[PDB]
């Protein structure tokens, strides 16, 4: 019952700061809860992690997907035009502070269960953006080129906050409409 | 030397695992280096880890530059080909595990003695892509984007193990013509 507050306290912090750098009892008070309530639902902090990782990607593509079901009627450019702005609006929103599954990777947060989570999230995207750029109307600029492109977009502001990816992107929309 | 040998170690250990997981004392042991003379050099774990990425970024920066001054007899479109190389070469080390500015951000090393030099190294290579770029011999693909896959590229492998990034880069650097 109380699994939910604890779950969604937990992303925020990881997403925040870092998975290594918030402990258990921070993660225990902020969700006020007591501590076996917590590891009722939780055993273990990788088993929270990997819980807050498959909260990520559910959050993530059903986001996407109901953007695009909302352009199944709009042709193959604004679809594929709807999936970047998608991002525009990620990178701006006030709480971004990079993607959830570089931070894993780069933590090390990579026992098994917590690594398909990752790789099959990925693996969905990489897909993703591969069939919405094999249409015809689209060329030039390859799909394995635009992935990447997105995921440097998603490192944290911190790195580079000088780039504006936005106004990139905003270019790139208009290649498309050519 | 004594500062640089606790150097080397140091930022062989942050890359072989991360700048979180590895303790100072680990680093004291391994260098075989009185504690008081790594004091002195880096009286915090902070101070260490801004150094290692001066060293990282002096490391790069001259790996990189070296690459191209010796193609300054060349063509622009073969100094592009020479940086986008660079990355497939880098990242084919089998010491590789993704890039150490972007895993130093990610694990939440945001203090202001290691975002200016983080930043500094990435503004210096975010322009060295559009001074490559910015010649009449290059596209549909700006500076930035390029600049963003690059980065993206540099991921830890296991966050997808099915992307081949060499392929991209082949591909790319055949849109460019060469």
């Amino acid at each position: 019952s109380k699994r939910k507050t604890i779950l969604d306290t937990a992303l925020s912090l990881f997403k925040q700061y870092s998975f290594k750098f918030v402990g258990v009892d921070r993660i225990i008070n902020e969700s006020q809860v007591a501590k076996m309530t917590f590891y009722k639902h939780f055993p273990s902090k990788t088993l929270l992690i990997q819980a807050c990782l498959c909260e990520e990607q559910k959050t993530i593509e059903e986001s996407i997907l109901n953007e695009l079901s909302l352009l199944s009627e709009a042709g193959n450019i604004a679809r594929l035009k709807a999936l970047l702005n998608w991002h525009v609006a990620y990178i701006n929103q006030q709480n971004f502070n990079g993607c959830l599954f570089q931070k894993a990777v780069y933590e090390n947060e990579v026992s098994e269960e917590v690594l398909s989570v990752i790789q099959a999230h990925k693996q969905w995207k990489f897909k993703l953006v591969s069939d919405l750029m094999e249409v015809p109307e689209c060329c030039f600029v390859s799909s394995s080129m635009v992935y990447s492109m997105l995921e440097g977009m998603l490192l944290p502001a911190n790195i580079n906050p000088c780039v504006d990816h936005e106004t990139a992107i905003k270019n790139l929309i208009q290649t498309f409409e050519a």
